[PDB]
DNA sequence: ACCTAATTAGGCGTAATTAG
DNA sequence: CTAATTACGCCTAATTAGGT
């Protein structure tokens, strides 16, 4: 345990992620690193986001 | 329990803050809360009750 | 009687957590 | 990792207790 509150993403970081979601919806470490760098977000947030998007796109349909 | 008071000046800063952003993000609420000196509850509540007033007549 | 600022219970997205 | 669930934050609108 080490505190983990919500973030809120903004259309910009979102758009950047969505743009990065194409090309590779399952990015390895480096790609997530530079995405974190481009966005400022914590790695885990990028990761959990991508997980969630994969889940979302598979969710339907 | 308060009824945590308002003061003119803070409220001045506040309607001044109302412009540019009808309903802001936590950054705004924070720095605003700092300039005011009251808890985020206090800020969000006023913003809310203003959110339930501007439309009340409009 | 006004003013307003606090709950109060409810619904909505979706990030974060958990099961598996 | 996936697939399902939970928790949070973020907003509403109708009360609920204040104040000069």
């Amino acid at each position: 345990g080490a505190k983990r509150p919500r973030t809120t993403i903004t259309a910009k970081q979102l758009e950047t992620l969505k743009n990065a979601y194409k090309n590779s919806p399952k990015p390895a470490r480096h790609v997530r690193e530079q995405l974190s760098s481009e966005t400022g977000l914590d790695m885990r947030v990028v990761q959990v986001w991508f997980q969630n998007r994969r889940a979302k796109e598979k969710r339907l349909k």
